[PDB]
C-alpha cells in the first residue's frame, strides 16, 4: 500500500570489513536505519543461512537479502552504539560494572547460539556491537558454523577466528569441541575489556606471555590490572585443557559473575 517505503538512502560507511563494505541506509518514509552489509560475491549462502536461524535480543537482527545480480546485499540490525572494541580504553579498560555487564550479555547471546547449535568462531570486541541503549549484540556469522544438528555434534577441525582470541586446542589438535573455543575467546574479551590489553599474541607454548600465565606470573600485567574476584574467573576460563575449561553453565554460578556492582540504566 504505502509507496515508495522501499528506498533507502545510503547515508555513509559503518566500516569497510575485508569482503567489502557496510553501509548505513535510512528509510526516505519511516526514516528507520539499517546496516547493509555489501559482499560482491565476484571479489555467504552460509552467512544468509545461519542469520535467517537467528533471534534473540543479543544478537545482531538480520532483515531480508537483495541479490542483484552479483552485489549480495545484506540488511542487518544498526547498532549506533559502534563496536564495543572503541569503549576499551587502552592499557586502562573500562569500569568494572560496565564490563561485567557487557559479560552477561555476551553469555546471554552465546548461550543463544550453542542452544541453537551454532558456533560464532571469531568472538572479539570488534565483533560486539552495541545499540543506542549500550546493549551488546555479537555481529558476523561470516566465519560462524553448525556443530549440534538432530542433537548429534561434530568436533571441528577448521582453523578459524582471530590469533589473540582463539583456544590452545586449535592450534594443536586436529579435532576440537566448538563450544569450549568461544567460551574461551569470551574470556579474552573479558581480559580486553578489564586491562584494556590483550594477554599474548597467540596461545603457544612458543609464546612467552602465554608460558607466564601458565606458570600462574599473575604479579605481571595484564592480570595486575584486574582483582582477584574477575581474576578467579578469568583462571578458570583460559585453561588450556578444553575438557577442564569452565562451561557456560558454570560461569553463571561463579562468584564475580553474580557479583552486584551496578545501578541500573
Ligand atoms: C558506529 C560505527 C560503526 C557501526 N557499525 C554498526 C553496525 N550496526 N550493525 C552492523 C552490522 C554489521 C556491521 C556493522 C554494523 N553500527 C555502527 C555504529
Amino acid at each position: 500500500a504505502v509507496p515508495f517505503v522501499e528506498d533507502w538512502d545510503l547515508v555513509q560507511t559503518l566500516g569497510e570489513g575485508a569482503y567489502g563494505e557496510v553501509q548505513l541506509a535510512v528509510n526516505r518514509v519511516t526514516e528507520e536505519a539499517v546496516a547493509v552489509k555489501i559482499v560482491d560475491m565476484k571479489r555467504i549462502k552460509k552467512e544468509i543461512c545461519i542469520n535467517k536461524m537467528l533471534n534473540h535480543e543479543n544478537v545482531v537482527k538480520f532483515y531480508g537479502h537483495r541479490r542483484e545480480g552479483n552485489i549480495q546485499y545484506l540488511f542487518l540490525e544498526y547498532c549506533s552504539g559502534g563496536e564495543l572494541f572503541d569503549r576499551i580504553e587502552p592499557d586502562i579498560g573500562m569500569p568494572e560494572p560496565d564490563a561485567q555487564r557487557f559479560f552477561h550479555q555476551l553469555m546471554a547471546g552465546v548461550v543463544y547460539l550453542h542452544g541453537i547449535g551454532i558456533t560464532h568462531r571469531d568472538i572479539k570486541p570488534e565483533n560486539l556491537l552495541l545499540d543506542e541503549r549500550d546493549n551488546l549484540k555479537i555481529s558476523d556469522f561470516g566465519l560462524a558454523t553448525v556443530f549440534r544438528y538432530n542433537n548429534r555434534e561434530r568436533l571441528l577441525n577448521k582453523m578459524c577466528g582471530t590469533l589473540p582470541y582463539v583456544a590452545p586446542e586449535l592450534l594443536k589438535r586436529r579435532e576440537f569441541h566448538a563450544e569450549p573455543v568461544d567460551v574461551w575467546s569470551c574470556g579474552i574479551v573479558l581480559t580486553a575489556m578489564l586491562a584494556g590489553e590483550l594477554p599474548w599474541d597467540q596461545p603457544s607454548d612458543s609464546c612467552q606471555e602465554y608460558s607466564d600465565w601458565k606458570e600462574k606470573k599473575t604479579y605481571l600485567n595484564p592480570w595486575k590490572k584486574i582483582d582477584s574476584a574477575p581474576l578467579a574467573l578469568l583462571h578458570k576460563i583460559l585453561v588450556e585443557n578444553p575438557s577442564a575449561r569452565i562451561t557456560i553453565p558454570d560461569i553463571k554460578k561463579d562468584r564475580w559473575y553474580n557479583k552486584p556492582l551496578k545501578k541500573g540504566a
